[PDB]
């Protein structure tokens, strides 16, 4: 199954942090990436103070089933980053995303696939179309169609 995995991270210098993110995404278990995305550098909207975040998307092969992947992807979470105690905005310094689970739509109370957000999100959509611009979702939407419609910023590279 080929899954979609949106990487992000709001540390002022989140390199590290994300290469150790995504060599643990290529361990994960009858997983290996296929592709990743360019860095990407999304903005604080209104409030300025706001750390850039670093976006990218992932490819992910993988024969786990989509439960299994969560499981890995909460626990790179809790092993490579952190809870920040001030708000809500940003709730992690490491936020790992399962976006799309192959054709496959998955509605518990663990998981929402296609995720329930990332329609509204240009830092999930744009690192996404560079990777698969073709993409089709489960439902029949086009990731270019969606991209088309919304006129989302474009994203600068990290
Ligand atoms: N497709 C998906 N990828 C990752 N987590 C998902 C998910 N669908 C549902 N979840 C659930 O999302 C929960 C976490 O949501 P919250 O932490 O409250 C918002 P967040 O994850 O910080 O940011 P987000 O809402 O921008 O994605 C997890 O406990 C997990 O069960
Ligand atoms: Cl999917
Ligand atoms: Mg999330």
């Amino acid at each position: 199954t080929v899954a979609y995995i949106a990487i992000g991270s709001n540390l002022a210098s989140p390199l590290e942090q994300v290469n150790a993110a995504l060599k643990a995404l290529g361990d994960i278990p009858e997983s290996h990436i296929l592709t990743v995305s360019s860095f990407y550098r999304t903005p604080p909207l209104g409030p300025q103070d706001q750390p850039d975040y670093l976006n990218a998307a992932v490819a992910l092969e993988t024969s786990l089933a989509p439960e299994e992947l969560l499981n890995h992807t909460q626990r790179i979470e809790l092993q490579q980053g952190r809870v920040r105690k001030a708000e809500r905005w940003g709730p992690r310094t490491l936020a790992l995303d399962i976006m799309l689970f192959g054709n496959e739509v998955i509605n518990t109370e663990r998981l929402t696939v296609p995720h329930y957000d990332m329609k509204n999100r240009g830092f999930m959509l744009w690192p996404l179309f560079e990777i698969a611009p073709e993409l089709v979702f489960p439902d029949g939407e086009m990731l270019r169609q969606i991209l088309h419609t919304r006129a989302f910023d474009k994203l600068n590279k990290w």
